[PDB]
C-alpha cells in the first residue's frame, strides 16, 4: 500500500484504488496502473521534474529503503496478476531490487522529489509507475 499527496490530489496504484478514490476520480490510466482522486486536505509532497536515473525506494516487505539505478519511463510487456492480464504497461521504469505484491504504493524518490510508485515486480526486478510527466499535479 501507499499514496502521494500533492495539493488537492491523491495518487495511488489504480488496482489498489478504494470506492472513495473512484467516487472522487480526477484521472485514471489502466495502461499505467495509475489513478488520481481529489482530496479536501492540502497535501505537501514534492513531485520531481527531472531525468534522474538514480534514487531510493521504500520496501515494506523489508521495512527498509534501498538505493537503486532505474531505466527511463517506457513501454514494457509485464506478466498477468488477478488485477490485469499480461499486457504492455506504459511509463514504467525497472530496477534491480526486491519486491512483493504488497510493496505496490511505496515511493521512489531522487534529490528533486517523488519520481513514482511501485507497481510491478518479479525475477529480482522492481517496476515503478512514473509520475514526473504529470505536470498538472502542481496546479
Ligand atoms: C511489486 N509487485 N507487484 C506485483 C503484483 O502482482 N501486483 C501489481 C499488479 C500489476 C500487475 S502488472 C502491473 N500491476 C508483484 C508480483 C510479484 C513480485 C512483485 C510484485
Ligand atoms: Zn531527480
Amino acid at each position: 500500500s501507499g499514496a502521494i499527496y500533492v495539493g488537492n490530489y491523491r495518487v495511488v496504484n489504480r488496482h489498489l484504488a478504494t470506492h472513495n478514490d473512484w467516487a472522487n476520480l480526477v484521472w485514471e490510466d489502466s495502461s499505467r496502473d495509475l489513478l488520481v482522486s481529489s482530496t479536501t486536505a492540502q497535501g505537501c509532497d514534492t513531485i520531481a521534474r527531472c531525468d534522474c536515473q538514480t534514487g531510493v525506494y521504500y520496501c515494506s516487505s523489508r521495512r527498509k529503503h534501498y538505493p537503486v539505478s532505474f531505466s527511463k519511463p517506457s513501454l514494457i510487456f509485464v506478466e498477468a496478476s488477478e488485477y490485469y492480464p499480461a499486457r504492455y504497461q506504459s511509463h514504467l521504469m525497472l530496477a534491480v531490487g526486491h519486491s512483493e505484491p504488497g510493496d505496490c504504493g511505496g515511493i521512489l524518490r531522487c534529490q528533486h522529489g517523488v519520481v513514482g510508485i511501485v507497481s510491478t515486480g518479479g525475477n529480482g526486478l522492481v517496476g515503478f509507475a512514473d509520475v514526473r510527466d504529470l505536470l498538472w499535479l502542481d496546479e
